[PDB]
């Protein structure tokens, strides 16, 4: 199948995602609406159900509203059954319209529809070449007070109708009971409760296996992607085993949100984005795009520097999901805001690297403050707004032009208010020019591009005051004036003759998993795939064609490998790095060490003899370990993903700056479980 086929569940950079709060989009079946205090058909109380469902999305795919726009992926609210309570917080009533207060991850939320309606949604979407991404929030169940069991449904968790337990009188320890987080430390935000949400305990084998069987079920129903909620609030080691479960079973694109405050970007934000096996929502992209296109708190050098920083500080910049607003921020379009600012921000995101997500209602110029104001029902299904037409013209180029789906980003011209960047992949080119200044025309001189000679017509059709670009010999464009607010897109596509890899998915799996390598110039004759120096040929390559290769991972040692393709004539591609071959299936083990006293700046880490523990390299050791909430200093603890069913050797070590202090004595050994979790409790060997 080609790389752009709806069948490619692993990579999404040729797609445009439309993010739908299911309840606020379209009520196609009123019979399923919540009644009573839980419902507000006028949708003026934005904390209640307004009635929107999966038949509403099916109807908007069928009648062409979403396909007319060129949307190839929808991201919907979490599909699982939620609590039915109307909770009153300080006079204001609240319901699970949002889908985040789960109670059974194996059933659907009936307000959205039945299992047959979810299947009709998947088959309709797929028959119209639309991929379906779902939210999945394995961090917690719902609001609960252990002191007051009558509040809400007391965090209760069910398994396909069978009650597993509640927050009050949790004798099985399905949940954490450390109090509520004050967000002071990452550790404090993982093991304590977020607000009043019953925090699930993933170190309990029953919660662990349940959440993994639950996501496999949704993979079997045909979903094509998962957005994992609250990744900043769950142990990294448990998330790595959760990702391994998906990838070793039916790998689909998975991403989450590490939230960063205004310009406060974290290393661990990037660390996790590189280590976990999942992609992140690009907060830095959205922040800078609002600072430059919306609030004018920074200028085009700020935007250039963020686009320059991302290509090198993300391992997979093509898997980062970009956006300009979403459910957690004020809407980009404000009341006194010029609509052209939104239309430029949209054209920028749709032609920029990554996987673009469009928040529902953007194209209908919705405005609103933060939650719940940014989640109003969308007011209209007009197919003639300028923003609808911008998406309609640009979104197809993700499928048709490999430079927008996969290419590099190079600023070809810039000043305080203007940027012209080129996107490049092999022979394919796209150039985009944006003038954010709404009163001054910008005089463009000396623009050089990679386009061949020709008179390129603006793909946007002049809608955002764009112009034709006249390109001469050597990519030099003749000068032009970019209109106030002007935006133009020019492109050229041809076949590549050489292999170029644009994306690989999944990026972490064990031997024998089929990975998808997407790009151009692979050719129709089966060739060779390299994991490091290891050649994979013939029947281990499941499918080979010019834009897509599907190949089984060879039985190589666990660790990080570079991938490379050679077509049937021996021409080799660029190197796709940072691919993690896992030693096998994973389980998360908690490691606890007592009597490890440290100095100022000295922390405890773990390493051992498998790639998952860093293969005895102190710089690739796991940690720093934790020591405040589940256990207190001098006892340190940490949840680590390790290969299932085998004996690993390992040792702990303290590290302050460059000095590694190893504990003495002999190496420790431990035989990991086949599934579920385990705890290892040891004492510092001097
Ligand atoms: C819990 C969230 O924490 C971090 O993001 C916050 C961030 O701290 C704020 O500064 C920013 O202004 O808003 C973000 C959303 O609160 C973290 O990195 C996020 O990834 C995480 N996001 C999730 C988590 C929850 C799960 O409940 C959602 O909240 C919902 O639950 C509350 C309480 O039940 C409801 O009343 C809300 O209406 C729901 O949105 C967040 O929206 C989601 O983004
Ligand atoms: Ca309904
Ligand atoms: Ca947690």
């Amino acid at each position: 199948a080609p790389d752009t086929s709806v069948s490619n569940k692993q990579n999404f950079s040729t797609d445009v995602i439309y993010q739908i709060f299911t309840d606020r989009f379209s009520d196609g079946n009123p019979a399923n609406n919540p009644t009573g205090a839980a419902f507000d058909g006028s949708c003026t109380n934005l904390r209640l159900y307004c009635g929107g469902d999966w038949q509403g999305i099916i109807n908007k795919i069928n009648d062409g509203y979403l396909t007319g726009m060129g949307i190839t992926a929808i991201w919907i609210s979490q599909p699982v059954e939620n609590i039915y309570s109307v909770i009153n917080y300080s006079g204001v009533n609240n319901t699970a319209y949002h889908g985040y207060w789960a109670r059974d991850f194996k059933k659907t939320n009936p307000a959205y529809g039945t299992m047959q309606d979810f299947k009709n949604l998947i088959d309709t979407a797929h028959a119209h070449n639309i991929k379906v991404i779902i939210d999945f929030a394995p961090n917690h169940t719902s609001p609960a007070s252990s002191d007051d069991p009558s509040f809400a449904e007391n965090g209760r968790l069910y398994d396909n109708g069978n009650l597993l337990g509640g927050y009050t009188n949790d004798t099985q320890n399905l949940f954490h009971h450390y109090g509520g987080t004050d967000f002071s430390t990452i550790e404090n935000g993982i093991y304590k409760n977020l607000y009043d949400l019953a925090d699930l305990n993933h170190n309990n084998s029953s919660v662990d296996v349940y959440l993994k069987d639950a996501i496999k079920m949704w993979l079997d129903l045909g979903v094509d992607g998962i957005r994992v909620d609250a990744v900043k609030h769950m142990p990294f080691g448990w998330q790595k085993s959760f990702m391994a479960t998906i990838n070793n079973y039916k790998p689909v694109f998975t991403f989450g949100e590490w939230f960063l405050g205004v310009n406060e970007i974290s290393p661990e934000y990037h660390q996790f984005a590189n280590e976990s096996g999942m992609s992140l929502l690009d907060l830095r992209f959205a922040q800078k795009a609002r600072q430059v296109f919306r609030d004018n708190t920074d200028n085009m050098y700020g935007l250039k520097a963020m686009l320059e920083g991302s290509e090198v500080d993300y391992a997979q910049v093509n898997d980062q999901v970009t956006f300009i607003d979403n459910h957690d921020m004020e809407r980009f379009h404000t009341s006194n805001g010029d609509r052209r600012k939104l239309e430029q921000a949209l054209a920028f995101t749709l032609t920029s690297r990554g996987v673009p997500a469009i928040y529902y209602g953007s194209e209908q110029y919705m405005s609103g403050g933060n939650d719940p104001d940014n989640r109003a029902r969308l007011p209209s299904f007009s197919t003639t707004t300028t923003a609808y037409q911008v998406i309609q013209k640009l979104a197809p180029l993700r499928k048709s032009n490999p430079a927008i789906a996969y290419g590099s980003t190079h600023e070809r011209w810039i000043n305080n208010d203007v940027i012209i960047y080129e996107r490049k992949f092999g022979n394919n080119v796209a150039v985009v020019a944006i003038n954010r200044n709404m009163n001054t025309p910008a005089s463009i001189t000396g623009l050089v591009t990679s386009l061949p000679r020709g008179s390129y017509n603006d793909v946007l059709g002049g809608i955002l005051n764009g112009n034709t670009l006249t390109v001469g010999a050597g990519g030099a464009a003749s000068n032009f004036t970019l209109a106030p607010g002007g935006t133009a897109v020019w492109q050229y596509t041809t076949d590549a003759t050489t292999p170029i890899i644009g994306n690989v998915g999944p990026m972490m799996a064990k031997p024998g998993v089929t990975i998808t390598i997407d790009g151009r110039g692979f050719g129709s004759g089966k060739g060779t795939v390299y994991f490091g120096t290891t050649a994979v040929t013939g029947a281990d390559i499941v499918a080979w064609e010019d834009t897509q290769i599907q190949v089984k991972i060879p039985a190589v040692p666990g660790g990080i490998y570079d991938i490379r393709v050679a077509n049937a004539a021996g021409a080799a591609s660029n190197i796709y790095d940072n691919f993690e071959v896992l030693t096998g299936d994973q389980v998360t083990v908690r490691f606890v060490i007592n009597n490890a006293t440290t100095a100022l700046g000295q922390n405890v880490f773990l390493t051992g003899n498998v790639s998952e523990l860093g293969n005895w390299d102190p710089n690739n050791a796991i940690g720093p370990m934790y020591n405040q909430v589940v256990y207190q200093y001098p006892t340190w603890y940490y949840d680590v993903s390790v290969p299932a069913g085998q004996t690993i050797e390992f040792k702990f070590l303290k590290k302050q700056g460059s000095t590694v202090t190893w504990e003495g004595g002999a190496n420790r050994t431990f035989t990991t479980p086949t599934s579920g979790t385990a705890t290892v409790n040891v004492n510092w060997q001097p």
